[PDB]
């Protein structure tokens, strides 16, 4: 492996953007919530995951 | 391998936008619920995923 | 491999564009719900998913 | 004149929505031009305009 | 006149949005250019404009 | 003229947006030139303009 003359961006994540306004979020009779805005992940080499949002849950009533 | 004279994006996620406005998002009798906005990821090498996002639930009632 | 003179983008996801607006969303009664937005995922040598978004659920009143 | 019981939007502009991307505009040889986006005017009792626009020119090469 | 009970929106300019990128705008050689993005104007008793935007211009070579 | 109970709005101008991003815009030879952005005029009496943007020029080469 070698680079003589190179730009190598590699597992990069760049000039993301968000505008949210005037939103809303509810919730109301939940076991288990899970709430994200933005979620920028980067990588190189990797053995399991990115990003990983679980939720298990139970309601009875 | 090698780059004499290169310009390489591996694994790359750029320029991403999301403009959102006056939205509106409910949940009311959920057992697992997930909620998300924006989720860039970027790898160059995964034995895995990139994004998992699971929800497992029950409701009696 | 080599690239004397080159420009290779690989594995890339660039100038996505989402605008939502007044929008709206429930869910009422659900065992697993799962809700995204935007999501952009970009590798370059992958053995799993890109993206994995499960709900498993029960409803039984 | 009189509401007794009332909900009069009168000379009323809402909710209006523009999404340009990617566009190009050009001028090159021009006595007087004029560009514009979005223009939202709203009134009630006028004795004039609501939007004027106007370009006079001349080109002699 | 009078309102007993009301809600009157009387000249009124709301809930307005513009979503603008990457774009572009050239003007080279012009006697006089005006140019604009977003422009809102509300009255309720006017007695001119409401919105004005001229150019008079000359190009010789 | 009187409002026993009254919520009225005249001359208003509210919930307006706006996102620019990227954008570009370029002049080169102008006599008189004019560039805006967002411009939000409210009024409820007037007797001029709301918003007046001129430009005479020249270009002589």
């Amino acid at each position: 492996v070698l680079y003589v003359g190179s730009k190598t961006k590699e597992g990069v994540v760049h000039d993301v953007t968000t505008v949210a306004e005037k939103t809303k979020e509810q919730v109301t009779n939940v076991g288990g919530a899970v709430v994200t805005g933005v979620t920028a992940v980067a990588q190189k080499t990797v053995e399991g995951a990115g990003s990983i949002a679980a939720a298990t849950g139970f309601v009875k009533k």
